């Protein structure tokens, strides 16, 4: 059933965020652990960012959980709406207004087999100049968790 | 194993909502879109609304799961219970004031095989004449997707 | 099957577990609850009547452990109170909550070898000394407690 994994243990100064109206991912942080990858799973080629990678994924009806402590609106009064995104579909949508997210769930469909397939938390603020934010700074206690479950 | 799925895209008017102050499902609204079904699931016998249908699934334990942006209480200040409901036992109840739900789990299981087994979505208000809502009325950005996994 | 076990637990009426730990901790029996149901390898905690799931022997191998629970929330105004599914190693499903309430928790769980005598626990830690974190199943009929672990 488990296709890959992807876990990413917190540090210092490991936190993405943005201000995009429009739905974005994040990008690379330097000071992230490297996330320790499982079976087809790998890092995705942006770096170290909220997503997994699968070089290759058959055809097949698939379920993705994150489990992120945790992702949240950095100001008051500023709504964020975060989906979970393969390049081309979404599914898990989900919002936050002075609030946090703590795990996403997707469920995405190929009728061919997948070649460099990349799945990816994006957001969007409603508000422009006020940031998303996904956040592990907390050595210990923050944690991302990413798997892909064949069905 | 993926025993079934029903997805239904957004659409302007595709709102559910009700102010039974006893747990209900949600029914028909035209303006919604036809329902796409996979594996051995249908739409509802009742139509569009926030439910999946199996006309046969044999005995077994079963995890459902429903992906939906989004279910709130329509009115500030009113409190909303959902439930999963198979039309005998619920699992998975959740709760919203001034805040939205945008996944639910539920678990049950049969130890013969079924006919015409239907899950549903339902809700109840605590306050009389205040709606709760399930809405997907946002094109590309609003949908919902209901599967079934046989564990 | 993939369902390893299940626990379930219907709501009664002083069937509540609170504290007020200032770092995480599982909670301890309470006499007013329900004695759980249980599937498959699972049992009920050593520890009696709390928010968890024994596994007396679990084979090795990678496992998604979900908690069903109607509900879990700081019993005061303005506390936050942060929840975590643990196996007395490791944990995962950190979740918080903050004047709301938590309804689920998952959590990934891996075992390189066989594993004897493992018990799965919901935790919690509250941000504000003295004011607790709840997990509540008081009303009969209405709340209960569903948990599963599923092999992946």
């Amino acid at each position: 059933t488990l296709m890959g994994s992807l876990t990413m243990l917190g540090k210092a100064g490991c936190q993405w965020e943005h201000a995009n109206t429009s739905f974005a991912s994040f990008s690379n942080v330097v000071a992230c652990n490297t996330a320790t990858v499982t079976g087809l799973a790998s890092a995705p080629t942006e770096g170290k960012i909220p997503g997994i990678r699968f070089a290759n994924l058959p055809a097949g009806d698939y379920e993705l959980t994150v489990l992120i402590f945790s992702m949240y609106p950095v100001d008051a009064g500023v709504y964020c709406r975060y989906r979970l995104w393969d390049g081309t579909n979404f599914s898990g949508m989900a919002g936050a207004y002075e609030s946090e997210i703590y795990q996403m769930t997707g469920l995405f469909s190929y009728a061919t087999d997948q070649t460099n397939l990349t799945f990816y938390v994006q957001a969007q603020t409603l508000t422009a100049t006020k940031n998303c934010r996904a956040d592990i700074t907390v050595p210990g206690q923050d944690k991302m968790q990413i798997y892909l479950k064949k069905l």
